[PDB]
């Protein structure tokens, strides 16, 4: 019941798997007019592109193999990019991973297989968290 | 192994119970030189003080009775105050409450009874998320 100008929202979709990446990006593209960018990189490689990251409002990470090194990288990532909202897509809603995500700066956790209604709700919440980028 | 100037950090501690409030504030005061402010108000009353809230870096909420109205209030609170880090202190680490907190903008969930090491870790993480206040 709260609309945001979707075309104004830059989403970075990150996954190691070509098929999952294409599917995640296709699902975001179906949810609204959000400007979607794809990457095959891991959170530890993404952090190294400080200027490039500044252009995004949302970072949707596929959490296939959550390691302590990647949680630390996501922590470094949300720390240096407070304007960036990190969403984690996983196949595990166990308390430990949910709490580890939160402590790494994640704002939402989405269940895989991803659901249109769930995604649209997630994106509506993340649109509300968007700040002006210069 | 990453230090922040604790005296520079303004913490608002919120609880309905006089005894819990005093105990939470005493525990924060023992964790470091953080400037601590106490309130008996609920998240729905706190949101109404926009200018006052701007002065805080951290909001530690006692989550004794988490209602949908208060999660919405915390959502409104983190939405209008992106510089404010909300920590929730509860006696329930169930996935549903953990995920509901995250979707309401909470950055960390602490277990009651509160533990010094846990708190010091939580506060160190929240210090890293502090942004310049004007
Ligand atoms: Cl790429
Ligand atoms: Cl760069
Ligand atoms: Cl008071
Ligand atoms: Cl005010």
């Amino acid at each position: 019941e709260n609309l945001y100008f979707q075309g104004m929202i830059n989403i970075l979709v990150a996954s190691e798997d070509a098929s999952r990446l294409a599917h995640l990006a296709r699902l975001v593209g179906d949810a609204g007019r959000y400007r979607v960018t794809r990457t095959v990189g891991r959170a530890a490689q993404i952090v190294q592109r400080t200027d490039g990251l500044d252009a995004f409002d949302i970072l949707m990470i596929d959490g296939a193999a959550l390691d302590t090194a990647e949680l630390a990288a996501i922590e470094k990532l949300s720390r240096l990019h407070p304007g960036l909202t990190c969403l984690l897509v996983t196949t595990d809603a166990s308390s430990q991973t949910l709490l580890d995500a939160m402590r790494a700066g994640v704002r939402d956790v989405l269940r895989w297989p991803l659901e249109p209604r769930a995604l649209d709700d997630a994106l509506k919440r993340a649109a509300a968290q968007c700040a002006q980028r210069d």
